[PDB]
């Protein structure tokens, strides 16, 4: 309505060639893993995965390889994985096939999505144990209002594609899904937006848990939550919100910063 | 016994001091983790010469890397950047400009989105005088008891400014904390202290049923520890600690 | 093919050098997590591969953050005397570890560190529920030691703990803290790391409300999938590597092969 | 009881000269402040104070000066303060006179005590709001069992009242305020402070999570005797001192 004008926010970049787009994505992919490591989302052993669709090779995805610590990962460590077979088509190492099954099915169900993020975190795990939608407790939780789901089954590791299919079906067109008794998944039209939604979702889980422990807080009414969610929950806002996180992660590691593509 | 805020002979010297302190305060807040909030956080500092214009951190610049040269000067009425190229967060700026207009005594307004501040703000409740450290807020802060989404209309900023009255802080319910100060330093101390007090209150409420300090004691304590002089002085080691962490920024310190 | 396998060594000397290096790095990993703040309380023992009933240990009072392979001491199981090195072990903690080692010839390493979440959860004298997938490795595979008699200054109290542990991967010493074991140091250190985080999650969820646990039959299946030695060993690898990357100086002490 | 023999633990050092003793104490004092800064106990503005009695000059105390951040302090920044007047007798800067009044009265009441520590912390502040003794919830809390008090009022006369309530104990909880510990050495005092804050953290979390069971008094008292002596506190602090040194090579070089 009285939202800022067209030129207020920065726009996601567009690239001439697939190779230029790919170099940009692999760098942002590595930086996002460094950002998540610094938040402590790298402690979960082999559980964490970020997939980014290759712009040129349909139905193949860049991924962090099994067991590589997020804190040291570089673009050259990323592997490209075939969606259907989960086989590595570029690189030597394998992906986490269970996590990858979930991601590939989400990617297949969501052609609009460039990136899927699933990391095992403390606040995310704890909140997921309630099998409950994230309430619109504060303005910052409103981007998820009427735009996330709870996957209300838990059948162990997703070793059958059918489990991935069921998760993707429950996600529908939403930005996030809570795997009950498991943890958070976010998606985005860009890696940047996906990584912002993940960061924000974990912080919202933290806030909700603490407020519930401390007393009986009041949530924002639906009508205001929905308005606020429209204001703050768009791809453009998510992409823009991620930028200082990317930049801050660069400033922290001069070595990674030097690998930024021309 | 206490140090006094400095006096300057020229606007240029005063301005350079303010911009340096402004950037260091952002580095202090980044180190506390208050830089995780995307585009939400804002600190405004009145320019000492140019009435009704305010230095601000620009939209999307990470607090951890910001320098004086990154700060933008923004016109209070239009929210237009009049010095620098980048834009301010116009929603947050609407709140700050209205508070500045309502409070000629205030040099600085701070609003950052934090975990403890967000959580506590969800209760729409004044911060109790639970410990000595919470007493600076006792009978000196308000709750803004409305939430209508982003503050995109100056009128909503006006309402917040009206509710703040002469107080040092206001809790925007279901949103987060705002503090003010006669100096940037005092404002940044109040913000730091308020977040810690929110943390302590939430933990104590979760753990059981704690007892507050009685109002009579709280008010006396609050007078002792809630003055501008105390707030300004309390901030000094925080400024210095932030400097020690970045030698590069430390070299940009004016004389 | 998919998972890596623990290494096999041709000589006791090569095995030993590998273990001491991994032992030091594990202590660096735990320091970084803040599990080094407990004064003298924390202990990791690693069985020597050649010398029966003797154990490498971190020495009393050496900070985890600076420890190197050369600082580790080898301790006799029965006497708790240092047989290699100069310094003494924490004899109370060692009594527990020696008895567990004696009871569990399959175990290479025993880990006991005093942590905030571990201590807090241990105050409830309660098994760790299968609240999330990550807690399932402990499902039907850990015990609670349901006595607390002070420092373990008698072998007999170590015996009681070892008896209650049975064949499990972990035991919660009530009003005290966590102990994990493993067929390798790596797996033991992964179980400890994971156990502490699971204690954290359980405490927060119980504080926040009334969460629902995974049903037993699903928990048991998940626990078999994620609770094997192979999975534990593999899960630890990025933690070892991340600790190395943090200290180039320690990283240079890595043995070859 | 079944406790280790004579030579098992290291002993606090003895010096032949006050000059050597003093240089040792000032170095340890600076390092302890670095240790506490790293724990985040430096966030509390002007609130935090560590006093260390000078070994030679009666009723005078080394202190961190008002408003110097803990993270950067060196031995040369410490000031020596007269107990009675709170005047700086060595150095230029002033101490926090309010906090110092509490410390000086504690020192006066406790000739056995070398060091008094009062820092404002999150878990300490929160737990102190309950005006309740720290229960023997885990082994680690047992050093405080029957060896700490709650000051059941609101903050020289105030210092006197605190010192009276502390009696011969290692710690006192200032209700609705925060923690104080003391020690026969700086090292032991700093260990008790570190440990006390962690114990407050554990107690708060366990009380939030449900209804935990404490160690019975008889076992708590035995455990407290095993782990709550000066010797054990001194020894427990040593890795914390050494770890703090390893973190700052620059401070490490100032070691006497
Ligand atoms: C067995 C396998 C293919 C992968 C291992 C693995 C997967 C996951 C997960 O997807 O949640 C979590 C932890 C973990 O270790
Ligand atoms: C639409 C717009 C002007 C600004 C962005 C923006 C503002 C705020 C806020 O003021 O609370 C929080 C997050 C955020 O992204
Ligand atoms: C008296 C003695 C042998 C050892 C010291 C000692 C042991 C323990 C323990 O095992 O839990 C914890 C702390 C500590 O200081
Ligand atoms: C007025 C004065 C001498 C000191 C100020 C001061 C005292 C205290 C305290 O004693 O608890 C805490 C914070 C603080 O800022
Ligand atoms: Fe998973
Ligand atoms: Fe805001
Ligand atoms: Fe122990
Ligand atoms: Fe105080």
């Amino acid at each position: 309505a009285n939202m800022p004008g067209d030129d207020y926010f920065r726009q996601p970049p567009v690239f001439d060639t697939y190779a230029e787009h790919r170099a940009y994505l692999k760098f942002r992919h590595a930086v996002a893993l460094r950002h998540f490591a610094r938040l402590g989302f790298d402690q979960d052993g082999l559980a964490g995965l970020i997939t980014v669709a290759d712009p040129e090779h349909a139905d193949t995805y860049w991924a962090n390889p099994l067991a590589h610590p997020f804190s040291t990962i570089t673009p050259a460590d990323l592997i490209r994985v075939d969606g259907d077979s989960a086989e590595t088509v570029e690189g030597q190492r394998r992906v986490n096939i269970a996590a990858f099954n979930i991601h590939a099915e989400i990617h297949r169900a969501r052609p609009d999505v460039q990136a899927v993020i699933h990391l095992h975190t403390v606040y995310g795990r704890a909140f997921s144990a309630f099998a409950r939608k994230l309430p619109p407790l504060t303005q910052d939780a409103c981007p998820f209002f009427e735009d996330h789901e709870v996957f209300d089954d838990f059948t162990g590791l997703v070793l059958a594609k059918d489990d991935g299919r069921r998760i993707a079906k429950q996600l529908r067109g939403h930005k996030a899904i809570l795997l009950k008794n498991h943890g958070l998944v976010t998606v985005g039209e860009t890696l940047d937006a996906a990584a912002w939604w993940f960061t924000l979702l974990d912080t919202c889980c933290h806030v909700q848990l603490l407020a519930d422990a401390a007393g009986k807080p009041e949530e924002i009414p639906a009508e205001v939550a929905r308005l606020t969610g429209r204001q703050l929950g768009s791809h453009l806002l998510g992409w823009n919100s991620y930028q200082p996180l990317h930049e801050a992660a660069l400033a922290r590691d001069p070595d990674l910063a030097t690998m930024e593509p021309a």
